[PDB]
């Protein structure tokens, strides 16, 4: 249903929300979640890790099976699987592991699998334990994406950050 509610516009086509992206979920019902997933769909932490929990390890169960056709993933790589009670379809997108030493130029390649899907729920991607500045990641996000991306913040002082950046 997408029943998005309390975004803060940033662009025409960029919103952003201080939310725990799980209970966004729940509440709005959207047709596609984004995951930030590794290249094995190994949903140990962070992101993957909450929605994975949220999902009682069903998402797990299916990504395995997914890698058992595929193999892994490429960085900046996606697929899209069951979204289970979350969302109609779960699009798993790889941004690269910049601790790694994975090019950050591969971050416009994961936010450009955003433009397969009208509306998203998503998280900013290559953030936390990937290790990419995710100020950054939110100006990719809106050079590359012109499709309707609701980003979920969990940190209150780094949606403040975020905000502030954008908009002052
Ligand atoms: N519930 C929950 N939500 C998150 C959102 C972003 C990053 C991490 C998490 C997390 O670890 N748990």
């Amino acid at each position: 249903v997408n029943s998005f509610s309390g975004y803060l516009k940033l662009t025409d086509n960029v919103y952003i929300k201080n939310a725990d992206i799980v209970e966004e979920a729940k509440k709005v019902k959207p047709t596609v979640v984004v995951n930030a997933a590794n290249v094995y769909l190994k949903h140990g932490g962070g992101v993957a890790g909450a929605l994975n929990k949220a999902t009682n390890n069903a998402m797990q169960v299916e990504s395995d099976d997914y890698i058992a056709t595929n193999g892994p993933l490429k960085v900046g790589g996606s697929c899209v699987l069951s979204g289970h009670n979350l969302a109609k379809h779960c699009l798993h997108v790889v941004g690269p592991n910049v601790n790694k030493g994975e090019d950050i130029q591969l971050l416009k390649s994961a936010y450009e699998n955003f433009n397969q899907h009208e509306v998203l729920l998503a998280p900013l991607l290559s953030a936390g334990i990937f290790g990419a500045d995710p100020i950054h990641s939110l100006r990719v996000c809106v050079d590359t994406v012109r499709t309707n991306v609701y980003l979920a913040v969990f940190d209150k002082n780094l949606y403040d950050k975020l905000v502030s950046s954008f908009l002052e």
